[PDB]
């Protein structure tokens, strides 16, 4: 069942590109990896899971008070745009670029209703990649590789 494992690979990550939730930084991040660091996508990922966790976290706390500091907001939103940027969380990104203009306009209620969307988009992101490294991990054990 390698062959059906494979089949399902490809369907399950075109799926994830054409809806948006990953684009073409998450292709340069395979670049990088080969047979002689086969894991360096998976490290790269949970490095990702481990920051934007303990951002939110801040965030859902900073923007839940009667007043907000915009500042400090803005700054830990702009580095959650870049690390889901980098590996190609595109609706992480555009979420916290979204995030980022309510900030600047000042918005308590935007704000709050976009951080409301960013986590949502994290964790989608980060079960449906938790799906793809599975799958892979079971191709990869059955003798198979991971196509493309």
């Amino acid at each position: 069942e390698v062959g059906q494992m494979r089949r399902q690979w490809v369907d399950y990550i075109k799926s994830m590109f054409m809806e948006g939730f990953l684009d073409g930084q998450f292709l340069q991040l395979q670049q990088l990896q080969d047979e002689n660091n086969p894991e360096f996508v998976f490290e790269v990922v949970s490095l990702f899971f481990d920051d934007s966790e303990r951002i939110l976290k801040d965030l859902s706390f900073a923007v839940d008070q009667q007043s907000i500091d915009f500042k400090k907001v803005d700054a830990h939103v702009h580095q959650f745009k870049g690390s889901s940027a980098s590996i190609g969380a595109q609706r992480v990104k555009n979420s916290c670029v979204a995030f980022r203009n309510f900030c600047e306009e000042q918005n308590i209620d935007a704000c709050r209703r976009c951080l409301q969307q960013v986590k949502q988009e994290y964790l989608l992101v980060k079960n449906k990649l938790e799906t793809l490294l599975r799958l892979e991990q079971q191709i990869v054990a059955a003798g198979g590789s991971i196509p493309m």
